[PDB]
């Protein structure tokens, strides 16, 4: 052989900033590479080509529940430890970690609240957003695009979205940063787990009190039609309410967040794009999509073999884990020509960066709006975005990747 195993795993800085050379030097030798694990855990299959991270996402005997894959009661159905059983009921009530019925069933009650329809109404409000954002922005010397910009943005519009309050922005935001300890590609040595646990009891007991409160002066928001649902019959428990609330608040901003973050950061590397982009704006929503192609906000997504399926040079048993490695695919040569060159006109609807298949992006359209009317205000409120020195620091994360924060030096 030539190349060890492969893992999403202590990654030094360096690479997690620029993972593409490795995903390179791997998609150039097979699409599909298996790392085995050493006892009872199950191997695990990583996808790095386009074509067979489609498949990963598209073949139904692919599930989420790895107690489903292995038919052992003893293994736990998301990858949190039983000892933090807040986390764990918090997670396993995620609608991306469930399987069709139930996954059918909450999505269906979930999708019309994302409707391209209500997204238009949406941005005239997204835009007042991003600009009081801003406007606060200059009001200090050595700014974070991150905690003063790219997170409270999506963060005060899923807030709206699900009817809770303005006010407690930055307090969602903390909570949100230690849950996301438990990622499955985090670090972990020393209370990565116990901080997300205490953040979960947080989110569990905020939003337990949001819902007895939702016999009130009843409006629209996300948590009401979730109340009223239960109310009237329909199968859910207050956990499962909580545990919606909470995915809809993560996954509703951590990776918006990313995204407008990695995208200064992006622009910053090729300025004739920034520059291009500053004086023709309507070219926008084709930077997004490539920006999305070129860098996405969500490297890696894991999938669990229901049955015996066959992928690239491998024949993967049932009870295997699969991980499709979106940003791998998304710089597949055989699918976009020069991936390395950002080229927003190119043609990028086909990038994966919203995943594909049953669990494709809820938020997508709400997410392209995010994207580029918060670029849009990065671009236009701050001249010297891309002059000047910046600082960053990316989070130990491969799957929701990105700067934890970023400073940057203009005054
Ligand atoms: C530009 C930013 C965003 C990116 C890059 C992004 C990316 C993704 C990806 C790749 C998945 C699939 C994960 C998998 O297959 O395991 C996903 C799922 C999801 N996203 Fe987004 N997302 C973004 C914004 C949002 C927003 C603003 C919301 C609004 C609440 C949202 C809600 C969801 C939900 C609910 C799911 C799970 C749906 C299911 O399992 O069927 N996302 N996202
Ligand atoms: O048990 C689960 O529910 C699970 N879910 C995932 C996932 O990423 O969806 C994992 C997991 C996360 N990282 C892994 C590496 C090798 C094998 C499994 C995993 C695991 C997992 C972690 N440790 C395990 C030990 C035995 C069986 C599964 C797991
Ligand atoms: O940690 C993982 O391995 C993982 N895998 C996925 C996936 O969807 O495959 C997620 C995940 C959870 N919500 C998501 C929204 C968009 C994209 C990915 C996710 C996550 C994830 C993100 N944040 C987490 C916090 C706790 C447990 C899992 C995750
Ligand atoms: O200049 C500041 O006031 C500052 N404050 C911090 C901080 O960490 O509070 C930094 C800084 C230094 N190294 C960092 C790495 C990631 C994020 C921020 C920094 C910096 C910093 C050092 N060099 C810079 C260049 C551009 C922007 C900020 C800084």
């Amino acid at each position: 052989a030539t190349l060890p195993r492969f893992d999403l795993m202590g990654w030094d800085k360096k690479d997690i900033a620029d993972p593409y050379p490795v995903y390179r030097r791997y998609r150039e030798a097979a699409p599909v590479h298996r790392t085995a694990s050493g006892p009872g855990k199950p191997d695990t299959y990583y996808v790095f080509t386009y074509d067979d991270v489609v498949r990963v996402l598209s073949n139904r005997r692919l599930g989420r529940n790895a107690r489903v894959a292995s038919g052992d009661t003893d293994t736990a159905p998301v990858p949190i430890p039983t000892e933090h059983r807040a986390l764990r009921t918090v997670v396993e009530n995620w609608l991306v970690f469930l399987d069709p019925p139930h996954h059918t069933e909450l999505r269906s009650l979930l999708t019309t609240e994302f409707s391209p329809s209500i997204v238009t109404g949406l941005r005239p409000r997204i835009a007042e957003l991003a600009s009081a954002l801003l406007d606060r922005l200059r009001a200090q010397r050595r700014p974070d695009l991150v905690e003063g910009f790219a997170a409270p943005l999506p963060i005060l519009v899923i807030s709206a979205l699900l009817g809770i309050p303005e006010e407690d922005h930055t307090w969602l935001r903390a909570n949100a940063v230690a849950l996301q300890e438990a990622s499955t590609t985090r670090a972990r040595d020393g209370r990565g787990y116990a901080r997300a646990e205490a953040a979960s009891q947080e989110f569990t007991r905020y939003f337990r009190r949001e819902v007895d409160r939702r016999g009130g002066d009843d409006r629209d928001d996300l948590l009401t039609l979730l109340v009223r649902a239960r109310d009237t019959g329909s199968p859910l428990s207050v956990d499962g309410i909580v545990g919606t609330c909470v995915h809809l608040l993560t996954a509703g901003h951590e990776t918006t967040t990313n995204f407008l973050a990695k995208a200064v950061l992006t622009l910053r590397a090729h300025r004739d794009v920034l520059d291009e982009l500053r004086t023709t704006p309507e070219s926008t929503p084709a930077a997004v999509e490539e920006l999305m192609r070129y860098d996405p906000p969500v490297q890696a997504v894991t999938r669990w073999a229901y049955e015996d399926i066959r992928l690239g040079d491998h024949d993967i048993p049932r009870g295997s884990r699969v991980v499709a490695l979106l940003g791998s695919a998304n710089r597949d040569p055989a699918r976009f020509p020069d991936p390395d060159v950002l080229d927003v006109h190119r043609a990028a609807e086909r990038q994966v960066g919203f995943g594909l298949g049953i669990h494709y992006c809820l938020g997508a359209t709400l997410a392209r709006a995010e994207a580029e009317i918060g670029l849009r205000a990065l671009l236009d409120g701050i001249p010297a975005l891309g002059r000047g020195a910046h600082e960053v620091e990316y989070a130990d994360d491969m799957v929701f990747h990105g700067p934890t924060r970023l400073l940057l030096d203009l005054p």
